[PDB]
């Protein structure tokens, strides 16, 4: 039975309003609804992984098990195992996967992150998975971030201190936050965004809504317009939204936005939003496909409407050679030339590199750079052909090439990473001087760029 080189994963959403469930939830594990949906001759056609966020969820684990276990089994005739189950307070996360990789996912990790202080703690945050899905690292991050139209800056807080603090993945990438340690990092839930427009447009926003033209209402979405001015979400994809806004509905139809102030919202309008998301990030030149992503019609026990997303995603096999695991490779290496790290800085300590990846022992320091003036103010740090020779464990190419190399950019003075960043070995040519790049990020934000020449030599 050979291993695979693509799974669909199904990611879905739903803030449920603290409402129980209605007897029938099948239209959200088939993608069907508004929006961009699945198929119709797919429907008998498992999935391979299914990751459920809920927010607001008032079932016990047990409770939504059951429900989603049946769900599935009715739709696939497939009785589907639980790889991991984890809430903070009405925020969960489930993650159901087909019985025969029962064999192929390990390392199953789950974490929570609590936000805000005082006041602002106690309900909002996020709870994460991750596992190894045969040579693949696989992230799920769900997050029920902070409410209110005129709270945007207090979302973007909630998400960069989830990503700082969530430790899901592989403790010994040390420099690194979830946003690098996943080869395919999904991130969803209530993120809280709203249509940025005058109350008085409420009317004018439904009337949009009916004529399906989201185009004005699109380009105010907060989180699309925060994204862009890369205050948050750096480096994460979303597939085109073409549902109508999930919140806020009167629960039992569809029929009807609820916008207006009342004493059980604070007094605060709720415009019509696309508060409920999934959004994705993964390694350079690993395939991944978004082919679905919309929202059901027939669930109507909560003021949001369930979310779906499914994705196509490249996965590797835990391979063997005759050499690695357990030694190198001689016949394969990995060399840098002409390279340096740009970095945003003020400060002046010497910097070393640290490059880690599951294609070494170990990871790899690097000697301390040369610090010059960049012409603009910026700290230039030159490597030039200073770099160590990286030895991978395995130097087939088939193995090699769907690799990648993590870097952290660390002070000498503290140890502290100033930067990560992540190269793909997916090269056009082997035994071949050929650019290379990234961005480097701490904290999820922008620190500065990474850049030079590999020399890729497999055993062919
Ligand atoms: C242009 C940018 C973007 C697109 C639509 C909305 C917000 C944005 F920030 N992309 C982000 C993801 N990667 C490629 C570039
Ligand atoms: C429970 C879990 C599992 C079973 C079926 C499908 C996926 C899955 F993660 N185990 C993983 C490790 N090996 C034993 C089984």
């Amino acid at each position: 039975q050979p291993e695979p080189d693509m799974i669909t994963i199904f990611i879905g959403t739903w803030n449920m309003g603290n409402a129980p469930p209605p007897k029938k939830i099948t239209s959200w594990f088939l993608s069907k609804g508004q929006g961009k949906t699945r198929d119709d001759s797919a429907d008998y056609i498992p999935h391979d992984i299914y990751v459920i966020g809920t927010q607001e969820d008032p079932l016990s684990e047990k409770e939504w098990l059951e429900i989603l276990k049946h769900s599935l089994q009715e739709i696939t005739s497939v009785t589907f195992k639980t790889v991991a189950i984890h809430t903070l307070w009405n925020i969960r996360i489930v993650v159901l996967a087909k019985p025969e990789h029962e064999n192929r996912i390990s390392h199953i990790c789950t974490d929570n992150v609590k936000t805000g202080i005082a006041n602002t703690l106690g309900n909002k945050g996020a709870v994460g998975v991750s596992f190894m899905f045969n040579g693949t690292s696989l992230g799920f991050v769900n997050s029920h971030l902070t409410s209110g139209s005129e709270k945007k800056l207090r979302r973007n807080q909630n998400y960069m201190n989830i990503l700082r603090f969530l430790a899901l993945g592989d403790k010994k990438l040390s420099p690194f936050n979830i946003t690098h340690r996943f080869t395919h990092l999904f991130w969803f839930g209530d993120l809280n965004y709203r249509v940025d427009l005058p109350t008085w447009e409420a009317e004018t926003i439904i009337q949009k809504i009916k004529q399906q033209q989201y185009a004005d209402l699109l380009s105010h979405d907060q989180l699309l317009t925060e994204r862009r001015e890369q205050k948050v979400f750096l480096h994460f994809e979303e597939e085109e939204i073409t549902f109508a806004p999930t919140y806020r509905f009167e629960r039992l139809t569809r029929d009807k936005y609820a916008y207006t102030k009342q004493k059980a919202t604070g007094m605060k309008y709720n415009l019509p939003s696309w508060c409920d998301r999934v959004l994705w990030k993964s390694y350079p030149l690993v395939h991944v496909v978004c082919q679905s992503y919309g929202s059901t019609s027939d669930i109507m026990t909560s003021d949001h409407s369930p979310v779906f997303a499914t994705f196509e995603a490249g996965v590797t096999s835990q391979f063997v050679s005759k050499n690695g695991p357990g030694t190198v490779d001689s016949q394969g290496q990995i060399e840098f030339l002409r390279c340096y790290a740009t970095l945003k800085t003020k400060s002046q300590t010497k910097f070393y590199l640290e490059f880690h990846s599951s294609c070494l022992e170990s990871f790899v320091k690097s000697q301390e750079g040369e610090n010059e003036e960049g012409s603009e103010g910026e700290l230039v740090v030159k490597f030039g052909e200073t770099l160590p020779k990286l030895k991978p464990i395995i130097s087939d190419p088939e193995y090699l090439l769907d690799q990648h190399i993590l870097i952290s950019i660390k002070s000498s003075d503290s140890d502290e990473s100033y930067g990560e960043g992540c190269i793909a070995l997916r090269l056009e040519a082997t035994e071949t001087q050929l650019p290379i790049y990234t961005p480097l990020t701490h904290h999820g934000e922008l620190t500065g760029h990474f850049q030079g020449e590999i020399k890729l030599q497999t055993s062919q």
